[PDB]
């Protein structure tokens, strides 16, 4: 589980998202398995705009948060697990790194703010959902 708040947005994989988030639906894409929700406090997490490939990931299945070189955002075929079907994601980066179903939600930041969420993972690999092209979290 995870979120990033950033003004009065709410942004968690789509496959996570509770009634709540639906009821107050901005934006959802499922080919990125991310859903953007409003929130009526501000957040205070502040978005990368870059085109950084080393960052910072939180692994809740370690508590632990690790360095890591990951791929740039891109349509990444992954296999059946409880959410989607086997299936090609978009905007999606890949890193070496541990991961369980879990820990969907984790931050992946770089030095100019948050990068993603992660989104994937097995075989000791995991993916972030990218959020950098997502301008309009910054305003309205
Ligand atoms: C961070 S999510 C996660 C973490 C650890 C393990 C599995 C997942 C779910 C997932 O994304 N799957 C399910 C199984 C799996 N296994 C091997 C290759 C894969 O493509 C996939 C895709
Ligand atoms: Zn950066």
């Amino acid at each position: 589980s995870g979120a990033i708040y950033v003004g009065n947005y709410r942004v968690v994989n789509r496959h996570l998202a509770t009634h709540n988030d639906w009821a107050n639906l901005v934006w959802e894409d499922s080919s990125r398995d991310l859903l953007v929700s409003s929130t009526t406090a501000q957040g205070c997490d502040t978005i990368a705009r870059c085109d950084c490939q080393t960052g910072v990931y939180y692994c809740s299945s370690r508590r632990k948060h690790y360095p890591v070189s990951f791929s740039k955002p891109s349509l990444i075929f992954v296999e059946a697990s409880e959410y989607y079907p086997a299936r090609y994601q978009s905007h999606l980066m890949l890193a070496v790194g541990h991961s369980e179903p879990g820990d969907c939600g984790g931050i992946l930041r770089c030095q100019h703010g948050v990068v993603g969420i992660v989104s994937t993972g097995g075989n000791g690999l995991v993916g972030f959902a990218d959020v950098r092209d997502l301008l309009w979290l910054d305003e309205e």
